[PDB]
C-alpha cells in the first residue's frame, strides 16, 4: 500500500459523500514511507466531476501525510512558486490509487509566503449538506491553524530546502 520511487499514480480526491472531486492520473513517486508520500507531476491529465478532462501546464511536487488532515500541492509558475493547500482526510493508497476526501477548505500561498485561507463559504454550506460530525469540523479547523504555523515556520513542504531537493530528484526522474 505504500508506493514505490518511480512508480507513477493516479490521485483520487472525494467528496464526505463519497462522489468523487478530482482525479490526477499521473504523478511518479519520490519517497514513500508509512507517513509521507512525495511525488511528482507535469502535464497529467485531471478529471472533474462532471468527467471533462484538462492538463496541467506546469510541474508540481505534491506532499501527503498519514496523520495530517492536509496535503499540499507546490506549483513551479513562470512568475515564482505557489503552494496550494488542501484540507483533506489522510490519505490511504492502494493498486487503484492515492486517495484522499477532500474538505473544501483550501490555502493559498504565493511566491513571497503571504497566504489565503479559500472557501470558508463552501466549507459551510458543504459541512450542513453533507452533514459532517462535529469532531471533523474540529480537525479541519485545527488542521487550519496547523497548516499557517508550518507555512509561518517553512516546516515540511514550506522549507526551501524541501523545494531544492525535491524539484531537482523529480527533474532527474522525469
Ligand atoms: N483549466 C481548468 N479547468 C477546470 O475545470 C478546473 N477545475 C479546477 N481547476 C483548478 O484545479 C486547481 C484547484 O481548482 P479549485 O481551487 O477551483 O478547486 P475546488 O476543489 O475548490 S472546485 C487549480 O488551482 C486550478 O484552478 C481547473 N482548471
Ligand atoms: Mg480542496
Ligand atoms: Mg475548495
Amino acid at each position: 500500500s505504500i508506493p514505490k520511487e518511480g512508480e507513477n499514480i493516479k490521485i483520487q480526491s472525494y467528496k464526505h459523500d463519497g462522489k468523487i472531486h478530482r482525479v490526477w492520473s499521473e504523478t511518479t513517486i519520490l519517497k514513500g514511507t508509512d507517513h509521507v508520500v512525495i511525488g511528482g507531476n507535469d502535464h497529467t491529465l485531471v478529471t472533474e466531476s462532471d468527467g471533462r478532462t484538462w492538463i496541467t501546464r506546469e510541474p508540481a511536487i505534491v506532499y501527503f501525510h498519514s496523520e495530517y488532515w492536509f496535503n499540499v500541492i507546490c506549483m513551479f509558475r513562470e512568475d515564482g512558486i505557489y503552494y496550494y493547500c488542501n484540507l483533506s482526510s489522510p490519505f490511504v493508497c492502494d493498486e487503484e490509487a492515492l486517495k484522499y476526501i477532500d474538505y473544501d477548505l483550501d490555502i493559498k500561498v504565493y511566491p513571497n509566503g503571504k497566504y489565503h485561507l479559500l472557501d470558508e463559504d463552501e466549507y459551510e454550506q458543504h459541512m450542513n449538506q453533507m452533514n459532517y460530525p462535529h469532531d471533523i469540523d474540529i480537525i479541519l479547523r485545527r488542521n487550519v491553524d496547523i497548516l499557517q504555523q508550518w507555512i509561518e515556520q517553512k516546516k515540511g513542504p514550506f522549507a526551501p530546502d524541501f523545494i531544492k531537493v525535491w524539484k531537482e530528484r523529480y527533474k532527474k526522474i522525469r
